[PDB]
């Protein structure tokens, strides 16, 4: 009857029409979750004609498979889809993909649906969103004042990363987060009770958040939009909503774990829409009636965006610098010659270890560049990426930091700190933000780095300890799989710089980047300057370091390994072998090179020897013979490591001397080759 | 004065002693805790002579950086680790290394370092113990009646994997479960203050723990007796004892963290062992008034196993058919001709998903092999993981299941299920026990995975959902990367089966595993059942499945894509093109075969392509060209998906002809040849 009963009818229909024309998806939860997102987005201020409006709260479904229910929204509120789209769920080539994806559907800010995951994204967008107001917001000029809302469902708060986050944004005090806890009692082997009993809300109190409880979200639109009002007074917590719903409300299967993830029958379907008043026969309905009363809120929020832009036009003329700053994050773009802050070396400068030259790039560009913020889990001291004379992001009210500080005091979290930084790289101003942890524990956060590299988000992992060369922790934090894993996954830049010019490359790498996310893998052990490197060299990836017109062999090698290769080409020489060198520092990199610059680097008729201390994986695509290392390492001395598996400068040269005998007389053609 | 102190004593300066010798270690942890070792290990039930002893007391160092604490318990109480060892600590080749290797330590149980591990460890040890006991205990018979003790750190605390496992730990009123908390109020960071100020007691109680508070745990030993006395008493909640604790107890830098993770000073040792009794000249002093206390209960324990191995020998006698079975487990024995009951199919059978031959195989021989236990991490309907008529692994007070039961409910907790299956491994008596979930989210639990490998455990994941071939969920659920990941990490079987008889070879080679944990990639989709396949020719992890004695060229395949090349071959026949087929069901299992047998299958003078609908990473091993999928998939129907990247039989077919023409007039050796 009422126009609000009249749109959640509306959002339940195209969300199980959809999952019909598909075949496929998940009804349940947009049945449970349509007044909580009706009533939602009705609080919500932003504008579906410019999804990029910076000081827009921010949605996140968190429990992504429920994503019908997002694409209902979308279509709804006049967003770039449409009922045609919504058609083509789950089609491929559509924009209504399984799984909402923030690089091909409007208006979904993060890509979710592995569980876990949403929930910290936005922890990510509100931890961002606190320091971007706190940088910017002045007396009289709220620039940022939004809020961040996440849906999120119980496989969510089964997952441990969703665990780390909610302790981080308890203690962070994010009053500007709100999440919604769609308690309906059902997972997907059946009811929550057989593996899922925790006092939830005893747990979110433990964190520090705030609790409003809605006993009945099937129907109390009043109270949950009174919660939300309750969650904004509460400004020094994160509140969590529960929602109790009954999953699938309205089916014949309501309430039972059926309905949760598979297509509804064609009889129930008509049920459901005959009883709220809808043409079983028709499919896709949209009443005019419903748009319109959406349409006005739209009007609302476009006409908040116009105010906001005035006032952002007011604040460029009272506080030129910091307004002139602020379009230029953004326009997307990072400061006028911001790279000539980075650090360069020469052959006469000392051997220094890539983590502390990374220390050293950073203390140099975040003064530079303040859209750079980041972290470490817990290990500042060890992967050194905090610059002196920074703040940590924390609430003033603690008296350990504030909320313009740039250094995040992650802890023992890398998985929430790999989501949280897609959060922050989400919230958009153009954030390079990174994330700090030995290059081993990285994995931990696999979950995440994945997601960083499919939503096309350029944060940077500052990974440390890369190698054997870490010696004495041994193997159980020795990388041996680990660049493999990630070069392997579509879209990652992994650096293993060799020296200090090679991390400059890196950093500006991952600093200038806008849709590729960074691993730096960084040495504790000190490396020597290279007779060769440089900045703009390394920038390509790969590139010729020592060039030799004559080559019996080039050696292609990373990071610590290109000095080993350097000295292997003495000892070679020493035997009449004629070397040449490549520095591979970024795969991915070099892979986008032109054809011709590539084959320049690895050119046909020369046997090629890579040389990288860990997996041989990958290094096919570059080489011919591969010395590598693929068992696990050793608790020592690194140097004897090193030794004992014969990564030393004659051992590289045995190698290198068997790959020249194997291919005598023989012609070769560079690996780069491909049949097709 | 008394023994007690001086054993506590003795326990810190091995430890400070150890540290000082690597100039290596973490000495601070160690420091604090002394005191509680010297007490749990009073009340633990162990041999130093006979580690397997079935139901001896477990202790799982989880903050394992405070090794050096571990070893010098294991060198006092007589293990075969001895204070020479000590002296080696952190060296390449001794016993005692930077992180205990439950492969090299005697005595420990699993690997830890990593954090967070070792308690979801403790977590699958007391699962175990609890199906373990509720399998073979008879009235007056307590076969197993053993509990696990765990101490961890504030980083444990901080990871989502923890959690996990205590958020499931509760739920199982695992009342056999005694866990410590060092809070020390110091991580690698500084103060917990700053990243970490949830309130963890309140949290553990949330998830159904019960706890004890020693407030003194730097001295009030008898409270920690009294402590592990009160969480026996509760017999239907896991335990957390909170330990307040001085990092560094002793040290001038007591307190701090600076103590945490650096060797202490000399004048800082001196200091130590002077106000304690001890000759600050000596290193590695071992009072025997210690040693002799210590000995006492090893005589005592050594007694207890006495009685222990009467009572099974009486067990026998009353009972021989639990009790020859429990002896067959006991010597790490399957039963006689299990794989009797694997199924076999023929080409006449229907096509079939390689997740419903699953189901299947485990549907026929958990019948037959009572040591196999296993769950799914909230996907059983999906991944089809549970056996009809198994009950579930559950408290008899919930009602939902007993502890006898064989299926386990692990939720949504992968990476908490990867370390829990760790534990069950751990626990040993044969223990084969597997988990399930989607391939791509394996990856979640990749800190686990890693460790299987490490510690030689035999645990299966069976990872479904593998590739594209699942169609809707679209690219967050679509492998790429995740083989290839895996498959560069030593010591990981990778089983990706083409048919109904590989599948019950990859199940042989996952159950009989002793050494190797696994992971078996299956369909959603169907596959035919091949012509040419067994389970004993699958069982060497590659085959030739298609013999061509004139080939132009040899196709290697996969899982999905081993059909595609049979009906690749029959389009190059129309061409004029004669193709042989390889199936590699398991790189791992193939590698490990003889030279002269891996080069029957992939031989010399043929060029080879291979065809995986994943990450082309590794494939050069075996091949010459890669027809794979380097970037991330799609949402929508899979035949779809399947035609549009050319994953068809012409899409090969066009890909081997031009591979044939690139070698054309040159002879090729096989891709298994090294220089070295």
């Amino acid at each position: 009857s009422s126009v609000d009963q009249k749109a959640i009818s509306t959002i339940r229909l195209l969300a199980v029409d959809a999952v019909a024309a598909a075949n496929s998806g998940h009804p349940g939860a947009p049945l449970g979750l349509a007044p909580a997102a009706h009533a939602v987005f009705k609080k919500m201020r932003f504008n579906p004609k410019d999804t990029k409006w910076i000081n827009r709260d921010r949605f996140v479904l968190s429990n992504g498979h429920a994503c019908a229910l997002l694409y209902s929204m979308l279509v709804l509120y006049g967003y770039d889809l449409t009922v045609e789209d919504l058609k083509k769920f789950r089609q491929l080539g559509s924009k209504t993909p399984g799984h909402p994806e923030n690089t091909d559907v409007p208006g979904a800010e993060v890509t979710t649906g592995p569980l876990g995951q949403g929930i910290c994204n936005g922890v990510g967008i509100a931890l961002a969103q606190a320091q971007f107001a706190a940088t910017y917001n002045k007396p009289d000029f709220p620039i940022s004042d939004s809020y961040t809302y996440v849906f999120l469902g119980d496989g969510c708060l089964m997952e441990g990363v969703s665990s780390e986050a909610s302790s981080l944004a308890g203690h962070l005090q994010l009053g500007n987060l709100i999440a919604f806890w769609d308690d309906n009692k059902i997972s997907i082997d059946g009811s929550t009770e057989v593996a899922f009993t925790e006092d939830v809300i005893a747990r979110y109190k433990s964190y520090g958040w705030h609790i409003v409880e809605v006993s009945d979200a099937d129907t109390d639109i009043t109270a949950i939009a009174a919660a939300i009002d309750e969650a904004k007074k509460v400004t020094n917590k994160p509140t969590l909503v529960r929602l109790t719903t009954t999953i699938g409300f309205g089916s014949l299967a309501q309430g039972t774990h059926g309905v949760h993830g598979a297509p509804l029958k064609a009889d129930d379907i008509k049920q459901l829409k005959t009883k709220w008043g809808f043409n079983p026969e028709e499919s896709f309905a949209v009443p005019a009636e419903v748009t319109a009363s959406y349409n006005e809120h739209v009007a609302e929020n476009q006409k908040i965006q116009q105010q906001w832009n005035e006032l952002f036009a007011a604040y460029k003329q009272k506080y030129p610098e910091l307004g002139a700053e602020l379009q230029r994050r953004l326009d997307g773009k990072l400061p006028e010659n911001w790279d000539k802050a980075l650090p360069v070396y020469t052959p006469a400068d000392a051997a220094v270890a890539t983590r502390k030259l990374s220390e050293i790039v950073l203390s140099k560009i975040i003064p530079e560049v303040p859209e750079i913020i980041g972290g470490s889990a817990d290990l500042t001291p060890s992967n050194l990426t905090k610059a002196k004379g920074t703040v940590d992001f924390q609430p003033a009210a603690t008296g350990l930091g504030d909320y313009s500080g740039r250094y995040i005091r992650y802890g023992v979290r890398e998985h929430a700190m790999g989501a949280i930084m897609n959060g922050i790289a989400a919230f958009g101003a153009n954030y390079k933000n990174y994330g700090g942890t030995f290059l081993n524990f990285v994995s931990y956060a696999a979950g995440a780095v994945r997601l960083s590299a499919l939503s096309e988000f350029p944060i940077t992992w500052v990974a440390t300890h890369d190698s054997i060369g870490l010696g004495e922790d041994g193997p159980t934090h020795q990388p041996i799989e680990t660049l493999a894993h990630f070069r392997a996954t579509p879209n990652i830049s992994v650096w293993r710089p060799a020296d200090g010019n090679e991390t400059s490359a890196a950093y500006k790498s991952a600093i200038e980047s806008t849709h590729t996310p960074h691993i730096l893998a960084l040495t504790l052990q000190n490396l020597p300057q290279l007779e060769g490197s440089s900045i703009e060299k390394a920038s390509k990836g790969g590139y010729t370091l020592v060039q030799q017109d004559k080559a019996d062999i080039i050696i292609v090698a990373t990071g610590s390994e290109v000095s080993l290769a350097v000295d292997a080409l003495k000892v070679l020489e020493g035997q009449g072998i004629k070397a040449g060198v490549v520095s591979l520092p970024d795969q991915l990199t070099f892979d986008k090179q032109s054809e011709e610059y590539k084959l320049s680097v690895l050119p046909d008729g020369v046997p090629i020897l890579s040389v990288e201390v860990m997996s041989t994986f990958g290094w096919s695509k570059y080489s011919h013979q591969q010395f590598g290392l693929n068992r696990f390492g050793a608790s020592g001395k690194a140097p004897e490591i090193f030794k004992l598996f014969e990564f030393t400068p004659e051992g590289v040269a045995e190698r290198a001397a068997k790959t020249v005998a194997f291919y005598k007389g023989k012609d070769v053609v560079s690996p780069l080759r491909s049949a097709f």
